[PDB]
DNA sequence: CGGGTTTTTGTCTGGCTTCACACTTGATTTGCATCACTGTGTAAGACAGGCCAGATCCAG
């Protein structure tokens, strides 16, 4: 159901990167960091 | 006016579930306001007025 796009793989796959680089933090933080990554950056 | 005898329950007690709860952003799906119109209103009766007809009256 509900077949995902570009931007969901993007979030699946960049979001570990900050869940294991800085893990002190809930995913709240990695969600912010993924999220003003993707705004900065082309799709 | 209040003594017996079961119901009706929140806990004490601490330790096992299954759901609850921060963030995105780009869609995707619902929810609701807006606009020019609609149908049901739906057959007879009362009254004045012109018109001849025939009754009402006049005079040789």
């Amino acid at each position: 159901k509900r077949p995902p796009s570009a931007f969901f793989l993007f979030c699946s796959e960049y979001r570990p990167k900050i869940k294991g680089e800085h893990p002190g933090l809930s995913i709240g933080d990695v969600a912010k960091k993924l999220g003003e990554m993707w705004n900065n950056t082309a799709a």
